[PDB]
């Protein structure tokens, strides 16, 4: 089998992106950050304290023939960014982009945090990590790719996400008309439970590139670009005016700048991120400094290729026994 999804940014600045994910029978259509770094399929509900719920859609399991409380199970997460949920658990019959999988563990929110509540666009996220960071207890529960993997054509999903503009994310087969030149493909680690890999350096605009193991995590869920603090100064070093400011949360630069490409390698490849990329707009509205899309991961203690990264590449999240992650051009 296999299943294809238009993933689409939330907003003007592609903050996160949603994509359709048909919950239950008949269908329930809510709108989900598939998170490949997480591993919990968690949504909005009608258990949902309701002062928390603004404008999501959400899923009732008491309507759905094909849904099953499973019993006992409770489930509570923490994010990188300090949002939080926990609640439940039913499975459920779950289906993306025409792709199927019975008996998923869909965890329902009796409690969400505020940056969830007043985010009106996102429904729930859909985890693509590894299943060993899943948080239901006292059984964990399998990702909706593991679920899917055995009856996939090739047990891999590729994410494909828009500057701008909608994407796509594949199931089970790898689209060769959606990437130009040649996928080059890479080891990952899973010691973490993340699509965790090692990058073999950066050049800044057109400088000379520079080789040094950058490890990172390929997460969809993270909307910047996090790489270590000698990484980072040399980049926004090139842009006149930028300066990192701890008040506002990180390097500012003026909104008239035109900012510089940002490689990074893959092995022997190179992905190029335009600089318009890296521009994340005023930090607040009609401001002239604008908040910038490489920030240092110095405070978080992982590197993440978050969208900022992963949107300048085709990427595909190899789950065969051996995981591989692989890039290309678009
Ligand atoms: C020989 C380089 N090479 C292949 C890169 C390519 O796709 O061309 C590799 O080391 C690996 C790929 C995946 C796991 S290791």
């Amino acid at each position: 089998s296999t299943g294809s999804a238009t993933t689409t940014p939330i907003d003007s600045l592609d903050d996160a992106y949603i994509t359709p994910v048909q919950i239950g029978t008949p269908a329930q259509t809510l709108n989900l950050d598939f998170d490949t770094g997480s591993s919990d399929l968690w949504v909005f509900s009608s258990e949902t304290t309701a002062s928390e719920v603004d404008g999501q859609t959400i899923y009732t399991p008491s309507k759905s023939t094909t849904a099953k409380l499973l019993s006992g199970a409770t489930w509570s997460i923490s994010y990188g960014d300090g949002s939080s949920s926990s609640g439940d658990v039913y499975t459920d019959t779950v289906s993306v982009g025409g792709l199927t999988v019975t008996g998923q563990a869909v965890e329902s929110a009796k409690k969400v945090s505020s940056s969830f509540t007043e985010d009106s666009t996102i429904d729930g996220l859909l985890g693509l990590a590894f299943s060993t960071l899943n948080t239901v207890s006292p059984t964990q529960q399998k990702t909706f790719f593991d679920n899917a993997k055995a009856s996939l054509d090739s047990p891999v999903f590729t994410a494909d996400l828009g500057y701008h503009a909608p994407g796509t994310y594949n199931f089970g087969f790898i689209d060769t008309t959606a990437y130009t030149g040649s996928i080059t493909y890479t080891a990952v680690s899973t010691k973490q439970g993340f699509w965790e890999w090692t990058s073999t350096g950066y050049a800044v605009g057109s400088g000379t590139f520079k080789s040094t193991s950058i490890d990172g995590i390929a997460d969809t869920g993270t909307t910047l670009l996090y790489l270590p603090a000698t990484v980072v100064s040399a980049y926004w070093a090139q842009v006149s005016g930028a300066k990192s400011s701890s008040s506002v949360g990180g390097y500012v630069f003026p909104c008239s700048a035109t900012l510089p490409s940002f490689t990074f390698g893959v092995g022997s490849a190179r992905i190029v991120i335009p600089g318009d990329y890296i521009d994340f707009g005023p930090i607040s509205t009609g401001s002239s400094s604008c908040f910038g899309g490489i920030q240092s991961s110095a405070g978080i203690g992982i590197n993440i290729f978050g969208d900022v990264a992963l949107k300048a590449a085709f990427v595909v999240f190899n789950g065969a026994t051996t995981p591989t992650l692989g890039f290309a051009s678009k």
